[PDB]
């Protein structure tokens, strides 16, 4: 069959049929720029064999059942840097390269951190010394750990379904490909909350980490991913990463694309505390610091949205909530990227776990899914003990 | 030789020497999406050969001389559905795919017909119900019969030599590439006439076509297309059809690409009422209603252009006169497909013939080379009777 | 070997890591038109190799020295048509084809001779009978040979480094993609100067020599350059042609690539007074005219930038002092076009002698790295005499 592959505008809206030969080819889509990998791959061997089974309802379900109630395209799962569990669907196979949505927030996020080890970044510096562009606006005195932590004050209305909200503004200025488009939106803001108070999730936000990789290391952030991960752990296949333009900026929020073993790798390096073979990509204490929970902090588990979400907020990442609250076999201080559709790719340091599920579901956010992938993914854990 | 190839700002304008090539190489020039052939195609076997001879002047012509005297690429006379006449000019061959102009006004309409079909569109209900970005405008209210009768009246300028014509500023829309610019053009525009009394000949109000498909599919035209005709009664090869912006939208009014006997196909499919292999693509009587012919109808023969074009206007069709007007041996309700520079798509139901010509005119309207392929036809007609 | 190329927004900033793969690489970075070579190639044969040397401070240098200090990844010295010298460096080799900068703006105006000695442009008339969207601006009564001498007396701010320059938004119209674009900038341009009596570098104004170019003949400028000499002369390989948009217009004032060779090939034409094959392409006495020194000109060499500077202009062409205030082996009317970051075409008549240095220098313009390339040319000179 000849591939279903959706108008670059409708990447949010794409009916069941296209969205996974669109999530597969976004390079035919959008302006892109190939994260090329090494010569050297680090291998990812046979592991701990496991058949995990979860219960929801009153029903049980194995892994075929998880993947097809979910519409899940790719599941994998490493124990002690091996893998227990690789699965494929909707049509894809090992050579595959899905697209990420917000999952590349966290990858952004990590490289935030290889440049504050290489002295190219300080978290504490404000966003307008990197990106003078921003001067004069609401972003002008907001830090770089302020942005990686959503909680820039700047307002921002990230509804999608409302035609005059930012995250729309946004997209409109991707599709036109005028370059430094994001930027201009973002520095026509204006402020609504004391900078450091507030969490508003914002697209915008997160990508202005691109812009300031770019603006601090002065090399395309696609090539400062391959020289300080990609090709240097060595993933087993060019990735590549949408961008705002063509030859343009790569989107920091969205549009990162790569094989299933290659996002595991990628895992794997935060699991590994940032280290390829003796030498530090990032800062001691990183990790810890881009996953912290704390219960004074307006990020914490439990204190986001209202307080119906479960999850806090790290630099970048969403943190499971430890200690009584703790989700059932995710205690200890399990965290992880998302994507709406259902990307995930969780970490979980105490157990030596890392976990990639890729998904089409029919809508962006589904909270029985979600809740489904958690379940199946503490089954997992469980039977890895 | 290398092709001579104009630039895309140039369509409209280029020298004869950069006309053929640019015609035939328009995926080069602008962003397309490939309209999928199948793996079945319907077969166009070989009929009884004709050479039709015709009077102009005082002079007496051969296809050859018709050839030579319009500047034809290609002309294709199918009766009955076999092949009586295939001539290729131009160094165009069978492989040639040739773009449309505003011929693929009348296979948007079509396709119009098959989302009738499956209850997809309705021709009573208004258009910015299916494209919310029209309400607000003088859209808002207009039914989609409307637009496919050119009688929206809203008003348009679609003189080209203007520079700040609505048809240049549509031009300049699709040569930003902004997804969504014909429509924010569109939705700007005012109201002349109230709808259904004016017929007002508009490339813009025709692109509404391609936007409708999309709206009520929600798949690309180009697969739409593909489904319902190109794949389905076979075309021998691909298509293609131009973009407003890359991986965008489909121009409903213009810029389809497809081999000589493929047009012929789609015209053999008109012809056979819109079915394939006993399906019905076509509403019944829908040929019949897009062809009409009323005196009473401000679209009728004879009142177009306050009297001075011969041919009356359907749905994305134009109508040739029927009765004592007819035109010689154009009687019996003939209708065409016609596009600048000498394109037209002619459909004799009475006689069973289709017909195809390819031209490359130094200028897109010249009214004695339009007369001239019309008595060629008249006079390729005659020969099949 | 993955190439080190910049964002397209990026040209004017790159780090040195990124210079020498992006400039022979601008192909993957902007749009582009092909630069066709025709079937024979003219021939660059073997002359007497030449090994000049040059004292700078206190200190002997060679070809080697000068390259390695300079960072030159290409030096071409050709005498009576003959090789005397061909060195390649920064990876480059000889079917490296490498981007011009200004270099172009003298391909430009010798093209503008070309169509003068078609009778497609001439000299006196008026920009605006050529191109009717400058009626009305501070173009209007400029005339061809005005814009030829950088003396339209248009008011125009070169400065790179201010982000409002004139400079500036045009790199904006091209990065932004739209076509015509910077003809709107020209055309919203104030007066300053009566046309015609002060110099002031404007590389919009060099880039109106190519929109000239395209609506005196009708065709895109790539294939004028390639049908009035790339493929008549023989060059080896193809070149190609930044634009303004994909398929759109050549950029007149940077943005060409050619193999080294090919440069030399285009100087020789220059030297063997525009005629290939006994086939005249430039008018008599155009080389003459378009490198002319005349002392009460107010492009005479010694008066640009307040004196500043020791070289005068011609037609797009940099001119040498002659007389008492020549330098060193640069004297008899030698002219040369220039680039930023170290590229050079230099041609001498006297002499026989055609010069192409390609360089790779960290800032635009430095005045130490120019004198250094003067000496080494002037000992080029010495050693052919
Ligand atoms: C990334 O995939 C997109 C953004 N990510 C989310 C998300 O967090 O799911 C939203 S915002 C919206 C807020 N409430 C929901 C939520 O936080 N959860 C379900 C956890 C989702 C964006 C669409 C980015 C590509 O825009
Ligand atoms: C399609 O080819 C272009 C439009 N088609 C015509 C056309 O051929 O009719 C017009 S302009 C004007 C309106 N009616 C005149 C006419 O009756 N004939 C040529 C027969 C010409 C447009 C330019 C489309 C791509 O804009
Ligand atoms: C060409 O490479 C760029 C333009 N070229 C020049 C140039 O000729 O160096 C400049 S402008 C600058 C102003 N005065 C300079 C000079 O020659 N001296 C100070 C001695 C020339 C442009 C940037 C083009 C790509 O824009
Ligand atoms: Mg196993
Ligand atoms: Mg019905
Ligand atoms: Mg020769
Ligand atoms: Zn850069
Ligand atoms: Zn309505
Ligand atoms: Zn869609
Ligand atoms: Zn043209």
């Amino acid at each position: 069959e000849n591939p279903r592959i959706g108008r670059a505008a409708d990447l949010y809206e794409l009916i069941p049929e296209y969205q996974p030969d669109t999530y597969r080819n976004m390079d035919k889509v959008y302006p892109t720029r190939v994260i090329h990998k090494g010569t050297k791959v680090r291998p990812l061997p046979a592991g701990v064999a496991i058949a995990p089974r979860y219960r929801i309802g009153g029903e049980e379900y194995g892994v075929d059942d998880f993947m097809r109630r979910n519409r899940v395209g790719g599941v994998l799962v490493l124990k002690d840097g091996k893998v227990a569990l690789e699965r494929y669907g909707l049509g894809n196979d090992e050579r595959t390269r899905w697209t990420s949505f917000s999952v590349v927030k966290s990858i952004s996020s990590t490289l935030v951190g290889a440049a504050v080890q290489q002295g190219l970044l300080a978290l504490d510096q404000p966003v307008d010394k990197y990106l003078p562009s921003l001067a004069g606006s609401a972003y002008q005195g907001v830090t770089v750990e302020q942005v990686l932590q959503m909680s820039s004050g700047v307002r921002w209305n990230e509804t999608y379904r409302d035609p005059k909200s930012d995250r729309r503004q946004m997209f409109d200025a991707q599709l036109a490909e005028r370059p430094g488009g994001i930027l201009r939106l973002l520095a026509s803001l204006p402020r609504q909350y004391p900078s450091g108070t507030h969490f508003t999730y914002s697209t915008g936000e997160s990508h202005l980490q691109s812009e300031l990789l770019h603006a601090a290391t002065r090399i395309p952030v696609s090539d400062y991913l391959s020289e300080r991960i990609w090709a240097r752990m060595g993933m087993e296949s060019d990735g590549f990463w949408q961008l705002e333009s063509p030859a343009g900026q790569e989107i920091g929020s969205s549009g990162l694309s790569a094989t299933l073993r290659d996002y595991g790798r990628f895992g794997q390096f935060v699991l590994e505390d940032g280290v390829i073979d003796g030498e530090r990509i990032l800062p001691e204490g990183w990790v810890d610091r881009a996953s912290r929970v704390e219960a004074s902090s307006h990020l914490a588990p439990g204190k986001l949205y209202d307080g119906e979400y479960a999850l806090g907020y790290g630099y970048q990442w969403w943190t499971f909530p430890v200690g009584a609250k703790a989700l059932p076999e995710h205690d200890g201080g399990a965290f992880e990227a998302q994507g709406i559709f259902g990307q995930y790719l969780y970490i979980n340091r105490k157990e030596k776990i890392v976990a990639v599920v890729w998904s089409a579901w029919p809508k962006p956010e589904m909270d029985d899914r979600e809740e489904e992938t958690y379940a199946f993914l503490g089954a997992a854990v469980k039977a890895l003990r």
